[PDB]
């Protein structure tokens, strides 16, 4: 018996229903009541802000239902000033027991065509993240089952509490999977994409950048999942695994990247093409000014049981015990949340 308290289609003649998503969920009656809006199949160009607690979106199919924005956070405001990374976001979840459920998020900046501009084309943009996805610290227990993330850089930025994305396609190039949020990927595919600016012999991106705090027990969690490349032409060894991102932060001492940012990243039982070359290093500067390197086996960064070609074949990849191991369930990482459907 499930029920949808609004639909959004295309239609001006399916009925009673909105056009766009943000009426719909703006229709929803104050207060924390389950609510539930169908998304008919369509793309709708609108950038969200989701405040409402126990807020649910099922578009009808991951492959037509389709929510685009194209921000990065190097495009300009009115007021001439930049939108930021948090700020390019096209759904931004700041309220608890969200879920999406067979839809496509994207962030449609251009990428490959903002990087194909001229030097002196002063409409060419230096920061280039564009989140399709952002959870932040107010959006605890956001669920994305059968979802579609699009992005190049920086495509899902969680922060924060804990998200599940089941069933999904998360695509990108650098750190398209960032932040310091309680994130578990069940059975996704995460996509590497070409990049036509980069020398075949030159890294194309990252996978994960996580920022997890020391203290904090799970960070990014991969399990049964896919680790492909978007197309045959990612060269091999072109894709790091992930990177140790350090947040600017703000200390008793001055503003620099957070030495306990130490972000965890673990796969388990899960593929990987070789396109993957392993683990990477990030570059941040600390509260001398100067640059400093946050390395990868000083991150906690592991697999367990990776298979494909870009699994690990050298040792410098750390490799967790079945023990170890069976501290990463759903149960464990998720904690008191489990996530379900309306
Ligand atoms: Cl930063």
């Amino acid at each position: 018996a499930t029920t949808y308290n609004a639909v959004v289609s295309k239609s001006s003649s399916d009925g009673k229903t909105f056009k766009t998503i943000a009426d719909a969920i703006a229709s929803a009656p104050a207060g924390s009541t389950p609510f539930v809006i169908l998304i008919k199949n369509g793309v709708y160009n609108e950038r969200l802000t989701i405040t409402r607690n126990n807020l649910h979106l099922k578009g009808e199919s991951r492959n037509g239902a389709v929510i685009a924005a194209a921000t990065a956070a190097g495009t300009l405001k009115s007021d001439g000033s930049k939108w930021g990374t948090a700020g390019s976001s096209t759904i931004t979840i700041s309220a608890k027991d969200f879920s999406a459920q067979s839809l496509t998020i994207r962030n449609d900046f251009d990428f490959p065509a903002n990087q194909a501009k001229s030097d002196s084309d002063s409409s060419k943009i230096k920061d280039t993240q564009a989140v399709a996805l952002y959870v932040t610290k107010s959006g605890d227990r956001a669920y994305f089952k059968d979802v579609s993330l699009v992005g190049y850089q920086d495509t899902l930025y969680v922060s924060g509490g804990r998200s599940f994305f089941s069933d999904c396609r998360i695509s990108g190039t650098v750190d398209f999977i960032f932040g310091d949020g309680t994130a578990l990927f069940n059975n996704c595919d995460l996509v590497s994409r070409y990049r036509a600016d980069v020398k075949s012999g030159n890294v194309s991106g990252y996978l994960t950048a996580p920022s997890t705090n020391i203290n904090q027990k799970y960070g990014l969690v991969i399990t049964n999942s896919r680790v492909i490349r978007e197309s045959d032409s990612v060269p091999a060894k072109s894709y790091g695994l992930g990177r140790p991102w350090h947040p600017t932060t703000t200390f008793s001492d001055g503003r620099y990247a957070d030495p306990n940012a130490i972000g965890q990243t673990v796969f388990l039982n899960t593929s990987m093409d070789n396109h993957i070359y392993g683990w990477d290093k990030m570059s941040g500067k600390d509260k001398n000014g100067n640059t400093i390197w946050f390395n990868p086996e000083d991150s906690r960064f592991f697999e367990y049981k990776s298979y494909g070609a870009g699994a690990a074949v050298s040792k410098d990849r750390r490799q967790l015990t079945d023990a170890q191991a069976a501290e990463y369930t759903q149960s464990k990482v998720l904690g008191d949340w489990t996530p379900t459907l309306p």
